[PDB]
C-alpha cells in the first residue's frame, strides 16, 4: 500500500486500535490476538492500528512489534494495517523499517521519549523517521511532542509520505488552525482517549473520524455512534453519550492508565483472553470489572 | 425583563462585550462609552455585557459597575444589557442587587476571588448570588471556578433564574457533557478569548452561540463570520480565520492580558476615546498598535 | 509603627494568621475573635496577620476589614498587627488606607483579581498601592501575581516602605534568586499552606521566618517545632512532621480549600467559637473533625 | 562493587553526568569521550554517571549504552561508574543486565516511557528492574514517574539493592517527606537541571548531595561552589550564583532542551569535541555559543 492509498483508507470510516494480548506470564499471546482481531474484522473498520497506545506500544520490546503486526495481518483481510512507532530517532527508525518489512501499510509515530524539545528538533526527528521508510506516516500530537501548524506545514512540504495527523492534546484552537492551514494535505484523526466524547466538536474542527478504543469490546455500539455522527442524528449520539460513554468515563477516571486498562478489561469480559496489562499500568479491581460488566449489559457477547 | 426573556435574547445572535472607557484622570468615561455602545447596537448584537471580562470587571470598584450599566442602558436601544458580577459571595450579592436596581437585564457571574473551592462550595456561593435577585443569571466556567455537570444541574433545579452557561475553559470534553446533560434548560455561550477560533467546534458541542471580543472594533467582520458560520459557509469562515483571526492571535500572544489590551487598542484606532487599560494590564506598544492598525486595514472606520 | 520597625518585628519570630470568626448567620463575631486572639498572644508571636488568607480575606467585604483589624489590635498587646489587602489597584488602595487609619502596622498585599498580567503591569499595580500608605508593605508571590527578581528589585528601589516578601509559590529556584539578589533589603517570609513542611528548606534558601497556620489551634506545637528548627534540632523537627504534619496533610488534602477549613475546624475543637467558613469554602464533615480531633490528641486544650 | 559500597560512594562528594560525545555523523565518539572523562577524573568526582540525561540517554540505542559505559570505565580510575537505564520494563531490564555485564557499579533508572501511571504500576515496574540485577539501583523522580513516600518505602523493604533517590521535580514538600520517612535507608541526590540553584534548600531538606551538569565544562567552579556549600560559606555560594549560575540560567532558558545543549556547548568551548546533540534537541546558535564563551571568561581551559 502506497502513502496515498493508506491516506484514502484513513478517511473511509472508523479507526480501531486493538489491545495487545498477553499470557499470564506477560508474553505476547498471538492466538488470542488473532481471534479478537478476526472478530473485530466482521465490523469492517477500514484501518487497524497494530501496537498503538491502546495496544500498549509503550511497553513493547522493539523486536516484539513486527511479530504483533504480522499476527494482525494474517486475519485482518482487506483492512489496512498501521503499526505504532516511537521513541527517539535511532530506535524509531529501526522500528519503522522492521514493520515496513513485515508488510505494514503505514506507521503511527508516537512521541519521542522523556524530553521537551524545541520545534526545530521535532521537525528534525520526524523528517528522518519519515525518510527512513516508503510507507505512509501519521504524526501524533500529544504530551512532549506537539507540532505547531507552521512546523507541520514544513514537514508536509518536505515529506510526501506524511499523510495523516492524530490529535491527543484536546487543543481545539490549535487543531482548527492546523486543518485550516493544511486542508486536504492531511487526513485528520481524533485520538483523545474515548474520542466519542470529542467527535462532534472535532467534526466542526474538520475531523470526520477518530480512533475508538471502545470498539475493542463494543464495536456494534461504536459503529452506531459513528453512523449517527456522520448522519447528523444528534439525539442518537446524545443518548449513546449519556447511556454509555459518560458512565464509562467515570470508570476510566478512577485511576491513571485506565484509558488502556478499562478497554482491555472490556475485551476480557466479552470472552477474549486478552490477559493482563504490563506494568506500570495496573489492571482493574474485581469491583471495577463488575461495574464495567454491568455497563456493557445488553451488549454482552456471550454468557 | 424576566429570566426567560433574557434567555431567549441570549441565544438570538452574536454577543458582544464592550470595553470600559477611561480618561486621563482615570475615572470611567461615560459619554465616550455611550457613543461607543451606541455604535455597537447599530450592528444589531441582541445582548451587551457591560463591565464583563473584556470590560475589565476585575479592575472595577463595586460602586462603578452600576454607573457603567446605566450608561450602557441609556443608548442600548433594543439590545438587552447584562452586567458583570463577581468577587466573593458578600460583595457579589451587593453588586448583583445594585445593578438589578438600575435595570440590568441579567448577571454574568465571573468567578470568585483567588481561592480554589470544592464543588459544594461553588454551589453555595452561586446559589446565594442567584437567590438575591430576580433577574437572570449566567454562570461562567473558567480558572478557579469550574462547575461540573452534576453540580450545575443541581443549581438549575434550585434556582429557576439561572438561565445561561458561559465557557472560558476550552475544556471541550466537559462542555459537551454539560450540554448533553442539561439540554435546553440552559443557553450555552462560547466565551474563549477570541472565540471565533473555537466557534465551529463549540457549535458541534451544541452551543447556542458565542461572544465576539473583536466585535468591539470590527463588528462588520465579526458579523460576516457569524453569518457564514450559521449558514455553513466553511470556506468563508476559513478565509476570515486565516487572514484576520490567526494574525490577531499572533499580536495577542505577544504578552499577557492582551486579550483585553489589544481589543481596547482596536477600539481607539477606530476613533473611540476608550483610553488606557488599568493596571495590572498594560497597553500595546506603538509597534503592536501599528501591527493591529495594519491588520484592521480595509475595515478602518 | 514605621516601615523599618515592622520589618524588624517580622524577622524576630514565628508569625501566624488568625482565622476570622463568624457567627452562624454570619458576620464578624468580635467577642470570639478577641478571646481567640488573646489566647494566642500568650504564645508570644511578634507579628500578627489580621484578615489574611487563613483569615479568609478573599471572602471579606472591604468594610469588614478595618473592623477585624481594630478588633485584633485591641487585645494584641505589644504584638504587631499586619492587615490583609488585595483585589484590583483601586479597591486595594481603599483597603490599604482604611486599615492604616485604624492603626495597622503594615499590609500584606495579596494577589490582584482573576487575570494574568505582565511584569510591568504587576509593577504599576504594586507601586501605586505602596505609595498610597506610609506603613510597611510585604508583597505576596502566589497564583496570578508572581514577581521575578528584576521586577521586585525595581519596586524596592522605588518604594522604601516595601520591606517584606511572602512566598506562596513553592518555586525554590525563584525564591533563592530573590534572596540572592536583594540581600537584607527585604525580610523573607515562608508562606506555603502548612509552611512547616517547607521550613527546613526555606532556611537554606535564606528565609528569615515563616507563617504557621496551625499556630491557631496548636501554638505549643508550632513553638516547639520553630524552636528546634532554629536550634538545629533536626531529629525533633523530624518527629513532629512524621507525627503531626504529614498526618494533618492527609486530611488537609481531602478537599480543596481545607488549608483554611481544617485549620478553622481545629480552632473550634479547642473551644474557640470560630463558626463556619464562608462559601465557596466548605467545612469538614463530622468524620473529618473526628479525624482531626484524634490527631490533636495530647495537644488538646483543657480547662 | 556491591550496593552498600555504591551507596557510600554516592554520599561521598559532588556527582556528575558527562555528556555523550558524537561525531558529525551522530555516531558515538569514544576517543573524545574518554579524553573528556579523563579530565573530569582529575577533579575527583566520586561518582560518574555514564549515559544519564545530561549524557542524552533518551537518544541512545540500547545497544550503545554498554559501549559508552565501557569507554568511561577505561579512564575513570577509582571513580564509581553508574549507568543510565530507562523506558518500560522489558527494555529497561535488558539494558540493566547489559551494563551489569560490562561492569557498571550501579544504574540510574530514568522514568518509563510516555504514560502517566498509577503508584501500583510504578511499584511493579521498578521492583522488576531492581530484581533483574545485583548491582545498586538509584530511582529518579521526574515527570511521568513520581513515587510517593509510601510507595518508595515498600520498594525499599522489598529491594535491598535499591540504595539511592534522585529528584527532578523540585517538589520540596514531597522530597522532605521522602527523607523524613526513609532516613539513611537511602542516599539523596539533588537532580534539577542546574542543581546549584537548588543546593542550599535541598541540604536543608536533608539531601545527601547533588549532581552538577556544569561540572562538565567548569568543574573548578562547580567544585568550589560545592566546598563552600558544605562549609556554610554562604557569601561564596551567593557570589557564584549571581556571577555565573543565574547568567547561565538565562542562556539555558532560551529554548527547550538547552539544559543539555548548553552544557554540551560549554564542553566544546573548553576544547573537547563533544560534537552535536541528537534530534530532537537542537544545538545553541553561534550567537548563543558566543554568550556562553564570554560567561565562561576567566574559567577558560584553553585559548582558541
Ligand atoms: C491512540 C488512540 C488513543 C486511545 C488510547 O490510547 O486508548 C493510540 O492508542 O495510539
Ligand atoms: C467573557 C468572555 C467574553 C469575550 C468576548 O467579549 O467575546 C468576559 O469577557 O467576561
Ligand atoms: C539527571 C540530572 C539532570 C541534569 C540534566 O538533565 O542535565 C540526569 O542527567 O540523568
Ligand atoms: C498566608 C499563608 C499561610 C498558609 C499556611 O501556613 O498554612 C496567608 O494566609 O495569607
Amino acid at each position: 500500500m502506497d502513502p496515498e492509498q493508506i491516506k484514502t483508507a484513513l478517511g473511509s470510516g472508523l479507526l480501531s486500535f486493538p489491545v495487545t494480548h498477553f499470557d499470564a506470564e506477560g508474553r505476547f499471546a498471538a492466538d488470542s490476538y488473532r481471534e479478537h482481531v478476526e472478530w473485530l474484522a466482521g465490523y469492517k473498520a477500514p484501518v487497524l492500528f497494530a501496537a498503538g497506545g491502546t495496544g500498549e506500544f509503550f511497553s513493547l520490546k522493539p523486536d516484539e512489534i513486527p511479530t504483533i503486526v504480522a499476527a494482525a495481518k494474517e486475519v485482518a483481510g482487506e483492512t489496512a494495517i498501521v503499526s505504532g512507532c516511537g521513541y527517539g530517532t535511532e530506535i524509531a527508525v529501526d522500528i519503522a523499517r522492521s514493520v515496513e518489512k513485515v508488510g505494514a501499510d503505514g506507521i503511527l509515530l508516537l512521541p519521542h521519549y522523556l524530553i521537551d524539545a524545541p520545534q526545530e528538533g521535532l521537525y528534525a526527528h520526524i523528517k528522518k523517521v519519515c525518510q527512513s521508510v516508503g510507507i505512509g506516516v501519521m504524526v501524533y500530537n500529544r504530551d512532549n511532542s506537539v507540532l505547531q501548524a507552521d512546523t507541520l506545514a514544513r514537514l508536509c512540504d518536505e515529506c510526501p509520505n506524511l499523510v495523516g495527523f492524530k490529535d491527543g492534546t484536546g487543543d481545539i484552537g490549535l487543531v482548527r488552525q492546523i486543518t485550516a492551514k493544511m486542508g486536504d494535505r492531511l487526513m485528520y484523526l481524533g485520538g483523545m482517549p474515548t474520542a466519542e466524547l470529542f467527535a462532534e466538536a472535532y467534526l466542526g474542527a474538520g475531523f470526520t473520524t477518530y480512533s475508538s478504543a471502545v470498539f475493542n469490546f463494543v464495536p456494534g455500539l461504536a459503529n452506531e455512534f459513528y453512523a449517527a455522527l456522520r448522519a447528523g442524528e444528534r439525539a442518537t449520539c446524545e443518548r449513546i453519550l449519556v447511556d454509555f460513554f459518560y458512565p464509562f468515563m467515570a470508570i476510566r477516571n478512577r485511576a491513571k492508565g485506565y484509558a488502556v486498562s478499562a478497554v482491555k478489561a472490556g475485551v476480557r469480559l466479552q470472552g477474549f483472553n486478552a490477559g493482563p496489562v504490563r506494568a506500570p499500568l495496573k489492571d482493574l479491581t474485581n469491583e471495577e470489572i463488575g461495574m464495567l460488566e454491568a455497563l456493557i449489559g445488553t451488549h454482552k457477547r456471550k454468557a
